[PDB]
């Protein structure tokens, strides 16, 4: 057992109670609006804790040399995030009633960022490693930049309360995904000064507030009908 085992084990369980939650609930509303914020926001979390757990029984992880020594790279975020980054904002989306055009475009962006985000972690060169980094938080700040101007401006022309909901899981999605470029940097990936076992911490703590607190926001809400 790594030290960052018990972390991984711990995110593994509070997605479990969070995807099954969700699973419930969802499946005893009729409705059939509702049924899909359901499904999109239960399918979040199961993805999750399917690599969660892959990683606590050690997969999803590979040696990257790089600035001399042999660094631990544990790829199977990038498989996670990959797809479950996509869900949340197709969410936000459905809950603004976005143009299809800007979902593309979002879509298109998020797999930009966390595409070049895992090339950032394979790459050999040490600068390199920064310059994809880079790349993927342009791509990042994009996103965000249509969240809070383009999707509040949506927002405004909905009910109060399905404006009001928006907003928070807007505030929430701004304040969580801010803190992970910034994660990465510090961490194993990049200068390698918060260790691995911290890294995961943090990680865990952002996965988890963005999917099960995410989740748990919008499913409450009357806005989803
Ligand atoms: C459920 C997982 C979520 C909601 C994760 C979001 C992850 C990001 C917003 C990742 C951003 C990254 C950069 C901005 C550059 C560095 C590497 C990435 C993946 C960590």
């Amino acid at each position: 057992g790594r030290p960052e085992w018990i972390w991984l084990a711990l995110g593994t369980a509070l997605m479990g109670l969070g995807t099954l939650y969700f699973l419930v609930k969802g499946m005893g509303v009729s409705d059939p609006d509702a049924k899909k914020f359901y499904a999109i926001t239960t399918l979040a979390p199961a993805i999750a804790f399917t690599m969660y757990l892959s990683m606590l029984l050690g997969y999803g992880l590979t040696m990257v040399p790089f600035g001399g020594e042999q660094n631990p790279i544990y790829w199977a975020r990038y498989a996670d995030w990959l797809f479950t980054t996509p869900l949340l904002l197709l969410d936000l989306a459905l809950l603004v009633d976005a143009d299809q055009g800007t979902i593309l475009a979002l879509v298109g962006a998020d797999g930009i960022m966390i595409g070049t985000g895992l090339v950032g972690a394979l790459t050999k060169v040490y600068s390199y490693r920064f310059v994809w980094w880079a790349i993927s938080t342009a791509a990042m700040l994009y996103i965000l930049y249509v969240l809070f101007f383009g999707f509040t401006s949506k927002a405004e022309s909905m009910r109060p309360e399905v404006a009001s909901t928006f907003k928070v899981l807007r505030n929430v999605t701004v304040v969580l995904w801010s803190a992970y470029p910034v994660v990465w940097l510090i961490g194993s990936e990049g200068a390698g000064i918060v260790p691995l076992n911290i890294e995961t911490l943090l990680f865990m703590v952002l996965d988890v507030s963005a999917k099960v607190g995410f989740g748990l926001i919008l499913l409450r809400s009357r806005a989803i009908f």
